[PDB]
């Protein structure tokens, strides 16, 4: 049982489902036309995604959903966080309504703009993408540092930054995304003494690995992970390493290499990210002033 949220409630009768857009990063999620969701035009239908329950749901699932959407309330408007339009929470099933991303997750999208002959180069809809630019790649990294000192702020922890949770809109804004991990911290370190085990080990923090803590720092670290993501056009971390063998090599204070695409300068802040002592590594608000330096330079 939901309480009604009248202010976010959105009448079934004007959502129409259409399409699937994959199951993989964000859950079930379907393209869908809600007509007078944007409140700017009373009268047009919006393209939306909506967020559902799979068949196959389980109960984790459903209060994950609800979690999830509580989180998207919580946290608020920011251009470089995925926007909450509505649910669809009375009277069938559970509907949460986003904002429409039509360049899919920025994984894909860097992927899609790789040159071709190179690994998981593909051309949408049979026709090729505009390469990326260094200024395009250094714009992407300084718009999800504005969107994690948002986050951060807010007090809310995200816990799985990566860029296959990052959305990207037809004007190219990205969008943070994914809060079924999140949570809302006080001042002190999130620590549970109970461990789940249900973060990506390619993108945690030694201390969320090792010691079960998780502060904003530790999203530091995963914001590190995404650059060298970003920088090497939607590679996968620690190339050939098993995630098996992650664990040793952190011990032993192994990183990540320089991505070819990526200044001395961009390295040094992936490595800084990368500090073994959390409060050793850059808050967001100091990633977005060195980057909006680098930015307004190049
Ligand atoms: C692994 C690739 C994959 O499955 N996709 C890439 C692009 C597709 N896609 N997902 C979304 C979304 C979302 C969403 C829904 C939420 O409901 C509570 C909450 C979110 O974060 C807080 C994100 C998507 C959108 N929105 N537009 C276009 N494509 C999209 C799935």
């Amino acid at each position: 049982e939901l309480p009604e949220d009248p202010k976010w409630e959105f009448p079934r009768d004007k959502l129409t489902l259409g399409k699937p857009l994959g199951e993989g990063c964000f859950g079930q999620v379907v393209m869908a036309e809600a007509v007078g969701i944007d409140k700017d035009k009373p009268k047009e239908a919006v393209t939306v995604a909506v967020k559902m329950l799979k068949d196959d749901a389980t109960e984790k699932d459903l209060s994950d959903l609800v979690s999830e959407m509580e989180m998207m309330k919580m946290i608020g408007k920011h251009k470089n966080i995925i926007k909450l339009l509505g649910a669809c929470t009375q009277d069938g099933p559970l509907y949460v309504i986003v904002e429409y991303a039509s360049k899919g997750n920025l994984r894909e999208y860097l992927r899609a703009r790789r040159p071709p002959g190179m690994e998981y180069s593909y051309d949408i809809n049979r026709v090729p993408e505009e390469q990326m630019t260094f200024k395009d790649l250094v714009s992407c990294t300084y718009q999800l540092a504005r969107g994690m000192e948002y986050l951060a702020s807010q007090k809310c922890i995200h816990r799985d930054l990566a860029a296959r949770n990052v959305l990207v809109t037809e004007n190219n804004v990205m969008k943070i995304a994914d809060f079924g991990l999140a949570r809302v911290i006080n001042n002190i370190d999130y620590y549970k003494k109970t461990t789940n085990g249900r973060l990506p080990v390619k993108w945690m923090a030694p201390e969320a690995l090792f010691d079960r803590v998780y502060t904003h720092q530790s999203d530091v670290w995963s914001f590190g992970v995404l650059m060298w993501e970003i920088f090497t056009l939607g590679g996968s971390p620690y190339p050939g390493i098993p995630v098996e063998e992650l664990f040793k090599l952190l011990k032993e204070g192994h990183r990540m290499d320089k991505p070819a695409n990526c200044t001395n300068e961009l390295y040094m802040m992936m490595r800084d990210c990368w500090h073994a002592v959390p409060s050793q590594r850059p808050t967001f608000k100091q990633l977005v002033e060195d980057l909006d330096r680098i930015l307004t330079l190049t």
